[PDB]
């Protein structure tokens, strides 16, 4: 039995809202279309190749890494790959994300020696970064997990950002735009920060983006606090 307004319920409410509910991923869809043409027109951009998602599945493929205890799998129609360093659950399997390659032409997680090594590429509707990144040893390894989060993306495919409390978040959204991830979510809840990122139509695009809005001395990788 979850909590009530809790980060998971936030996390599925959204997803819900995204993909069918409200398509979310079509109004976003038509702000990039526009940007893109605004771009053109001022000749900073040529001709992009964009990526559309199909209409989605009424299962979403859904990556759960840091998962622990597999808190989304009973929601509906999320159908969840979940991962953990450590797992607390039977129905988690263990893996290093670090160290997972992302794979196309795979369809399911391979494992050696009981260890998740390679996922499929392009594959997920959503990915669920829950309290995850602030494990990682340093900021360019945080940025690796988002890079990872992004190939295993499909077009127009959601990474869910959740982070603990203590800007800082102004910089991961220009860091996260320069690798083709575009905020179209933010919210407080107590004691978290919830964020969706947005597998833009267009990689390029989204680099744009991260150009204009680049601030004097923000950097290229995730830094957390504690980074000092
Ligand atoms: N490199 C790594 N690869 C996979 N999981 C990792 C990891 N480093 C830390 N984790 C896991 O990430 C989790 C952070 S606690 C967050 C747990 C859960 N997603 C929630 O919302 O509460 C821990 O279970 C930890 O084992």
């Amino acid at each position: 039995e979850l909590q009530a307004r809790s980060r998971i319920k936030w996390a599925i409410d959204y997803i819900t809202k995204y993909f069918f509910t409200e398509g979310i991923y079509l109004q976003k869809r038509q702000r990039e279309q526009r940007l893109l043409e605004s771009y053109r027109a001022e000749g900073k951009l040529g001709e992009v190749q964009c990526r559309l998602m199909e209409e989605p599945p009424d299962r979403l493929h859904v990556l759960d890494v840091g998962s622990c205890f597999n808190p989304f799998s009973s929601a509906p129609h999320l159908e969840v790959t979940a991962l953990d360093l450590c797992p607390a659950t039977e129905d988690v399997l263990q893996a290093d994300f670090l160290k997972v390659e992302v794979v196309p032409g795979i369809r399911e997680p391979e494992l050696e020696e009981g260890s998740v090594r390679r996922l499929p590429a392009s594959h997920y509707e959503c990915v669920i970064f829950s309290l995850l990144l602030e494990y990682m040893p340093s900021a360019e390894q945080r940025l690796q997990c988002c890079l990872q989060a992004y190939d295993l993306l499909l077009p127009e495919g959601i990474l869910v950002l959740i982070t603990p409390d203590s800007h800082l978040m102004k910089n991961w959204r220009y860091s996260l735009a320069r690798i083709g991830l575009l905020r179209v979510r933010f919210e407080k809840l107590p004691h978290i920060s919830c964020m969706v990122f947005r597998k833009a139509i267009s990689r390029e695009l989204s680099q744009h983006w991260a150009s204009i809005h680049r601030e004097e001395g923000m950097c290229e990788e995730i830094r957390i606090p504690q980074d000092d």
